[PDB]
């Protein structure tokens, strides 16, 4: 409602009430969290990236997207939580304070808020962007394969109509181009984590290819890891490997891109379940799931601080 503790988490929220938040985390801890608007979207919604700093200087940074396929509920809900825990734990937590005391986090947590409004509005299970042109009647561009990384390659679809549509050309969605253009600005990214549901993997690049990076070794056990981190708390289960190992070819991703880039720690996260609710995933779950997930991140960044 009116502060960042009477905000109900156990819930999932509008685009309105999620911003609204933002705006009210800035307020509570100015000291700590800025509000920066990265673009807009195809209809014209700010897009918006929560900046934690403790200062500097062009820090080292972790990127975490989330929401970026709209009606993946559990990652903006998870998002939300997040960012209250960075105000929460730094202080509180020394080896978070610790990573806050030398990198920043950017935290975008409604990646596509036009899917999401759509989401809301019309269809619970929209996943693409909402952008139109006239050479078809269909709407949208899945923007995790919009990205120019193996874009146009076998893992997604080149029909406007599909729901793994690449859209003409890499970074012709908005929403892609504005985070594209923040990470090449920003020149010194240490890890980029996208997050998504449901499946409960941990993934590394490539999607596009069968050919390993040459972190494959350390970025597996950095995500055996992580994953073992986030089964001790409630049990979850997750598997982990690289997305085209695991999953199967997928092209034009968010990861395959930013591990391109240089930023060695690369990562996708499937958040819960296994299929039992899937993307209804029940609001009950939103804590448990934002927690534990908490735990596999942090195993995460306390690797990219420490390399
Ligand atoms: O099919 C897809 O778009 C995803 C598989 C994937 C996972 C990470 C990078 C690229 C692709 C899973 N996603 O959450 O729907
Ligand atoms: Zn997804």
């Amino acid at each position: 409602a009116r502060s960042t503790n009477t905000f109900n988490y156990a819930t999932y929220h509008t685009l309105d009430e999620i911003y609204d938040f933002m705006d009210l985390l800035v307020a509570e801890h100015p000291q700590l969290v800025s509000k920066l608007q990265i673009g807009r979207s195809y209809e014209g919604r700010p897009i918006y990236v929560l900046k934690f700093s403790t200062g500097g200087s062009n820090r080292p940074a972790i990127w975490i997207d989330l929401g970026i396929h709209s009606r993946e509920w559990i990652t903006q809900a998870t998002g939300v939580w997040f960012a209250k825990k960075f105000t929460e734990d730094y202080g509180q937590d020394p080896s978070f304070t610790a990573i806050l005391d030398s990198m920043d986090i950017f935290l975008e947590i409604v990646t596509n808020p036009d899917g999401f409004a759509f989401t809301h509005s019309q269809n619970r299970l929209w996943r693409k962007t909402r952008s139109v042109t006239s050479s078809s009647l269909c709407v949208g561009v899945d923007a995790n394969r919009n990205w120019d990384a193996g874009f146009g390659k076998a893992g997604a679809s080149s029909s406007p109509c599909s729901e793994t549509y690449h859209g003409k050309y890499a970074n012709s969605e908005v929403e892609v181009k504005s985070i594209v253009d923040f990470v090449k600005d920003h020149g010194n990214f240490k890890a980029f984590l996208s997050i998504h549901s449901y499946s409960q993997l941990l993934l590394y690049p490539y999607g596009y290819t069968t050919q390993s990076i040459p972190d494959k070794t350390e970025l597996n056990q950095v995500a055996k890891s992580a994953v073992a981190a986030l089964k001790s708390l409630y049990g979850t289960s997750y598997k982990y490997g690289s997305i085209i190992t695991t999953i199967y070819q997928a092209s034009g991703g968010s990861i395959d891109w930013s591990y391109n880039q240089g930023i060695k720690y690369s990562f996708t996260f499937e958040l819960r379940d296994t299929g039992r609710y899937g993307f209804l995933l029940p609001a009950s779950q939103i804590i448990p799931t934002a927690q534990e997930t908490w735990l596999g991140v942090l195993t995460i960044m306390e690797h990219t601080v420490n390399n």
